[PDB]
């Protein structure tokens, strides 16, 4: 009676990032497939090609402008850029101080990645899939007109639009490292998503920043210090997820598990083991609710993989052994070769005050939405 779970991969998408010659650069996607075949996960889940997405469907939430400049985007034309392609590549974010898909085929990444998300949430529309994972999505920060990262499509608020089509009320949860601020505010509005978002204390995303009109306290954010550990999260994420569960009763689930939450993530400053990260997706793993699990930011190449193998794993419900398989990549996993990490030496800033704190700040939001003028 297991779950039907759907895990959608292009096997290109390495060929799009380093390019048709670099088939062993480690490339996140490509490395974290590679892990999940090592461990025989194939074995329990349907492997799906995504249906590419296009301009128009980028053009839903992002800038004509935007898009149109994302097209440009060639070796060709960012090596000795003119001034005018370097101003735009400052307007629109676009960092070229990195080998990656700016160099190879950048709107084919895009296509590739987004189209993951989308096609997860058309399978989950079509009842087709219980669970449906696209590893290479994620990318909530990506703003209409900017890039971000990984990402230069929101393919987040694609999916939730696509999936917007068929569900009534879909919950979106984010435990990656910064506050997915875009798709928060995509939806602020409404009723018919609520968003709960663990991140870093930053610019956006405060504990009073609950939602507007008919969206009042259907968004949901903690504002993490720096340090934060696998009992810390684990002490708000679960009462704060079982009230959700319980009053806004949605009818799908997106989990973002955004990588750069990691101990020893060389951009974020929390301290989770892949375990209290995983320890996330089995708690809402274990309702019985249509679920699109997506990945996100990261930056230790070989501790992204190992989490997203992980949580392949916790999505099929296999339990994983410690001892790596052989793998394609085994020097990056040296000198322990082992699936799992140890929390860095980092202090964390959130005591068990500051967590009983936002928990019965969030708790008590969740009451007020009983209150709501109407019921979605």
């Amino acid at each position: 009676g297991k779950r039907r779970v759907s895990y959608f991969y292009e096997p290109m998408i390495g060929d799009y990032y380093y390019g048709v010659n670099q088939p062993t650069k480690p490339q996140r996607i490509r490395v974290t497939h590679n892990l999940i075949l090592s461990y025989n996960l194939h074995r329990h889940m349907e492997i799906n090609h995504p249906d590419l997405a296009d301009a128009s469907d980028f053009e839903k939430f992002h800038s004509l402008e935007y898009i149109n400049f994302l097209k440009s985007v060639t070796p060709e034309t960012v090596t000795d850029p003119h001034p005018s392609v370097s101003e735009n590549l400052k307007r629109f974010n676009v960092d070229v101080d990195w080998d990656g898909p700016v160099f190879h085929n950048l709107f084919d990444y895009c296509r590739a990645y987004a189209g993951g998300s989308i096609s997860a949430a058309a399978k989950l529309n079509r009842q087709e899939a219980d669970i449906a994972i696209n590893w290479a999505g994620g990318m909530h920060h990506v703003k209409k007109d900017k890039a971000s990262g990984f990402g230069y499509v929101n393919d987040v608020v694609l999916a939730i639009l696509e999936l917007l089509k068929s569900f009534k009320r879909v919950l979106y949860i984010e435990i990656g490292f910064p506050h997915g601020d875009e798709v928060e505010e995509a939806f602020k509005d409404t009723d018919r998503v609520m968003t709960v978002s663990f991140h870093k204390v930053g610019d956006t995303g405060d504990i009073s920043d609950y939602g507007e009109g008919k969206g009042q306290y259907y968004s949901l954010n903690a504002p993490l210090k720096d340090g934060l550990d696998d009992f810390s999260l684990r002490g708000l994420f679960i009462p704060v997820i079982h009230r959700a569960m319980e009053i806004y009763e949605p009818e799908v689930i997106v989990l973002q598990c955004g990588a750069d939450s990691l101990a020893g993530d060389p951009f974020g400053t929390f301290n989770l083991s892949i375990k209290g990260h995983g320890d996330c997706l089995q708690y809402v793993r274990s309702f019985n609710v249509p679920l699109m699990i997506l990945g996100g930011g990261g930056y230790t190449l070989p501790n992204v993989a190992r989490c997203w193998c992980y949580e392949t794993a916790i999505a099929v419900g296999e339990q994983l052994d410690n001892d790596l398989p052989g793998n394609d990549y085994m020097k990056y996993f040296r000198p322990d070769y082992k699936l799992h990490i140890l929390p860095t030496n980092r202090q964390n800033l959130n005591t068990r005050l500051d967590i009983i704190t936002m928990r019965e700040t969030l708790l008590a939001q969740l009451s007020l939405v009983m209150h709501a003028p109407s019921v979605p």
